[PDB]
């Protein structure tokens, strides 16, 4: 009656094991996903088998499986690049995802806190580069000093707006404020590469190996611009643009950013989005020449840091290990999971088994035979 209940329990540990200690079955079975802008179910039933890297050795193995699908998925399912940006490259996001965990999340706040608390912090910031609204703020602003309405337009262009030498002025201004408090967030990004997690930069080295070897006539630059949509776009982009939402700082209880706040930053991610890529700012706006003469400039160091960042060692030498006889320090593995989890894992297991299984002999086939029928919500 109840030896029942523990027998199987332990019969799913040992196949949780074979799955851990085995990338290929999890990575074939994430092949096997549909392409959703979420990893949430896939996320939560391949790291719960790993107990969220809990340890060592759950880290080291799942770094294995992250790498093992990763591989796969250039190899079968990238066709000509740019659809690792574009699209939504199921082993990637898991790996940012997966990052967003104690561990990425430190590695993040210890790289940009500082820099965020400085824009924080700044209450007289001013990056306005849009010559017509600079134009609005300054009739705005007489209007409030003078008591009257200007006589001048509301509504202007932005070369008759540039037209004003005050508004060239503040602009002028203001750009080498945007330019200074861009480089302030560039430079203490190319200056922590270290800080990134191994398991961050370790995959980016397994992004451009892959890449390198499926487009052999793809340029060196047209990679690494790749390599910084994973470090920079990808990992970084979204926590300086929702600093609080991303753990980079800690606002008491009940607060929030001001609105102006999370303007400067969103406008700062978009320069160093800008950057990282290469992209000139187009349209009329000549303005903004200084601006694109700086992103050229900062593409560089961008550029060598992405290449920095892949220059890891292998995972053998990493975790320090010969063997696997290595990392088995936790005497008898436990995977923490519930009945509920239980239920998702098997039946995907079964749905999927002769993908993830192709030999007809392969170990798993029997285990999951004896295993037998998915269990009830409450069996």
């Amino acid at each position: 009656a109840s030896k029942e209940k523990r027998e199987k329990l332990e019969a799913y540990q040992h196949l949780f094991y074979l799955l851990q200690t085995n990338p290929t079955y999890l990575a074939k079975l994430i092949f096997q996903m549909p392409q959703n802008k979420s990893t949430k179910f896939m996320d939560s039933v391949i790291f719960t088998l790993y107990n969220y890297a809990s340890n060592q050795r759950e880290e080291y193995l799942l770094l294995r499986l992250f790498k093992t699908a990763l591989q796969e998925e250039i190899k079968s399912k990238v066709d000509q690049i740019q659809e690792i940006v574009t699209g939504n490259p199921t082993v990637i996001k898991m790996v940012v995802s997966f990052n967003r965990g104690a561990r990425g999340q430190n590695a993040l706040r210890q790289i940009l806190a500082p820099v965020v608390k400085e824009i924080m912090d700044d209450k007289s910031l001013n990056i306005k580069t849009d010559p017509v609204d600079i134009y609005k703020s300054w009739v705005n602003q007489m209007e409030s000093q003078t008591g009257e309405a200007s006589k001048l337009p509301y509504d202007v262009t932005p070369e008759q707006a540039l037209a004003h030498e005050e508004v060239k002025t503040r602009l002028d201004s203001s750009i080498r404020n945007m330019r200074a408090v861009t480089d302030k967030f560039l430079s203490a990004i190319v200056s922590s590469v270290d800080k990134i997690p191994y398991g961050m930069r370790f995959i980016a080295k397994v992004l451009k190996d892959s890449l390198h070897e499926k487009f052999p006539d793809a340029g060196e630059d047209e990679l690494l611009k790749i390599i910084g949509n994973l470090l920079y776009y990808r990992y970084m982009n979204p926590a300086i643009v929702a600093p609080d939402a991303f753990d980079i700082i800690d606002l008491s209880a009940g607060g929030q950013l001001t609105t102006d706040q999370r303007r400067n930053l969103g406008s700062i991610a978009k320069m160093l989005q800008h950057a990282a890529s290469n992209k000139m700012f187009l349209g009329d706006n000549a303005h903004l020449s200084i601006i694109n003469e700086y992103l050229s400039q900062s593409y560089q160091k961008f550029r060598r840091f992405f290449q920095t960042a892949c220059d890891v060692p292998e995972l053998q030498d990493k975790f320090n290990v010969d063997e696997y006889s290595d990392l088995v320090t936790l005497t008898k593995p436990v995977i923490y999971i519930s009945i509920g989890e239980i239920i998702n894992t098997h039946t995907l297991l079964l749905d999927h088994q002769d993908a993830i299984a192709p030999e007809h002999n392969d170990p798993i086939h029997e285990l999951l035979d004896d295993l037998g029928e998915v269990p009830t919500i409450e069996s």
